[PDB]
């Protein structure tokens, strides 16, 4: 399953043989390539080394994020994570997370299951110089890749007009994981020109109504919200507008089925915890009910009526700029083996002389499920 | 874990003895007691023993209801379970099912997980002809108990004013389980005046406009729904109203937290296919995704609110009409040893003798996770 070339590397970090051989069997550890370079993949947690960690050799260990938590009640969830001590808040941009690192001599660009990107690794060059991985060969550029021409998502920022963009939001050590404080990063993407997320401020638990005007000014302007992060990076917590929570349920109620577990329920929880924390009654408090009855319905009973007569299948449409057709190609084997179902649709070359690919990408699992149901099946609940 | 006096009988009912020892040892098989009578109670299936089964004997053995399936699609459903052949269709009636049966000299009354209910048992010759027992002992009447004052729903059918009532849809064999086709069903329950669902007659696929139309009545007169029975009891689905999918999450939206798995996702499905099936358009479909929104949204913020200063717990308040103060009394014991947190709030004498019982039912495990998130809790999705 897994070369004795790995497990030894595994081995020296500290894990146990037996730990090991239930990673391999399981599928917990896999073997994976990029352009001819084999590397190690951490399906799920392997004690220290988080789901989403590589590993290419004894040194080139690039470990996965941990999961940021989220706090409901912003008030309170501040008082608890921080008392009344002082925090960074950053915008929380609404796009793919991504780790850049020189490896041997190339640049490889993670998402956050551990798989190379062959388009942001094409693509990153656009937006960092090169130069810190000359000067820091041994940390990790950790950044959301966001905008509207993204191979993942189906949105972006507004302040995003065209193509996609990286906004740096922690520096890492490789194989320790180790962030940066949050003054030494803002330094560093000072010093070398690295686009970085919104860093609205320093704020405490006293300014909790700014921070509310904050959340309601990125609420109107259709962007996701905030993190807020101790100056040391050992305390973080995020807190998403309900912008965010009900244009998730929008995009995702066209597919419906087969999505994460508790994918609407958690976003209906954040809406109403919100509305519960800022008092908000009368007309306002129905103008969010109708908001929210008719993200849930209207795309999915769309769906519904899509799928009715029993060709298509449920599908978005994306599109993503590429400087070379070769990468186009190599997105596609990429799509391939990670198990989705995506075709080139129309190609177009533009006037700055990169390629705009649209691809389909269609859900066939939902779409079976929900055709399933149409033509009658029964089911207990 | 399990008494030797049992196991014997499971043995000779063809279980095996690795088995039942596996059931043993997992609680899938409890022991119980209702008024000095030990039985026991099937937790999980057990081949043929459905869940919800109860032995006290060789003999008096009364199998679990099966599970039975729903179409979200009403024409489609229909093609698909009957093709163009006749069916009954009965009303669906939102209350609480049981079994009725003589066991030895008593006639006792079982609810679905196959606890003996001390109200219902109490109650039940207030509804039932016992002379059907004396002329069927080794049959079991199959009904629903619906009404306004119900020890286990806080809704029930419009038509019932006060108290309670049964409404009989199945009579099955002891043992075996087997239900008595449509047509002998309904002569004993007239030969024994015993009170049914509703009966709107025999339909076919031919006939779905009638059934919409059925559909909208009952969703207008607040029903819940059909149930669609072929004549030999062989092939029954179900389809509700969005009456009763909207009207469930309301009452749900109260508590959200500690419900079953997909509990609200499968009410929203409901009226996703419904909206599509019926082409509902416009200011109509405008007008459910308002009301879906507010009962998602309102009663949760309700409940936020009430949690929000410390000292209540989510409750529900339910009345119930007994002969005997000591029935309530054994109500109470029965909810303590179901694990729920019951207590009495009032108690009121009525004009006919019966004593009303006015019981309070609150909900720490919703209360202390909806607390913990409005307490700034912090959580990954
Ligand atoms: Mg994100
Ligand atoms: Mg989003
Ligand atoms: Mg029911
Ligand atoms: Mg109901």
């Amino acid at each position: 399953m897994v070369s004795s070339y790995f497990k030894g590397i595994l081995l020296n970090l500290g894990l146990d043989e037996e730990r090991i051989e239930v990673l391999e069997n399981k599928g917990g550890i896999v073997e994976d390539e990029f352009e001819g370079m084999r590397y190690l993949r951490l399906k799920d947690s392997a004690r220290s080394l988080r789901r989403g960690t590589v590993v290419f050799d004894e040194h080139n260990i690039i470990l996965g994020f941990p999961h940021i938590k989220r706090v409901v009640q912003l008030e309170n969830g501040i008082r608890r994570a921080f008392k009344r001590k002082p925090f960074y808040v950053e915008e929380k941009v609404d796009g793919y997370n991504v780790r850049v690192a020189k490896i041997g001599e190339k640049i490889l660009v993670f998402t956050r299951g551990g798989f190379v990107c062959p388009f942001t690794t094409e693509r990153i060059e656009d937006f960092i110089t090169l130069d810190f991985f000359k000067d820091y060969p041994n940390m990790v550029l950790c950044g959301e890749m966001a905008g509207p021409e993204s191979p993942y998502l189906v949105e972006g920022p507004p302040y995003v007009k065209e193509d996609i963009q990286f906004f740096l939001f922690d520096i890492q050590e490789k194989k320790t994981g180790r962030s940066l404080p949050v003054e030494e990063r803002l330094k560093l993407a000072e010093e070398y020109g690295i686009p970085s997320v919104e860093v609205f401020g320093l704020y405490d638990l006293s300014r909790i109504d700014e921070l509310h005007a904050l959340i309601d000014r990125l609420t109107k302007e259709k962007r996701e919200g905030i993190v807020m992060k101790s100056p040391d990076m050992k305390k973080i917590v995020g807190y998403v507008t309900p912008y965010a929570n009900i244009n998730d349920i929008k995009i995702g109620a066209r597919i419906f089925f087969d999505l994460p577990h508790g994918y609407f329920m958690q976003r209906i929880k954040r809406l109403a915890f919100y509305l519960a924390e800022r008092k908000i009654r009368g007309e306002e408090f129905d103008e969010y009910a109708r908001a929210l009855g008719k993200v849930l319905l209207e795309p999915f009973v769309e769906s519904i009526w899509d799928i009715s007569s029993g060709d298509d299948e449920i599908a978005e449409l994306f599109t993503v700029r590429v400087k070379k057709l070769e990468t186009a190609h190599k997105m596609v084997t990429h799509f391939e083996r990670l198990r989705l179902k995506i075709h080139i649709d129309d190609i177009e070359v533009l006037d700055n002389g990169y390629w705009r690919i649209t691809f389909k990408r269609v859900y066939p699992d939902a779409t079976k499920e929900m055709r399933e149901l149409w033509n009658g099946h029964a089911f207990v609940d």
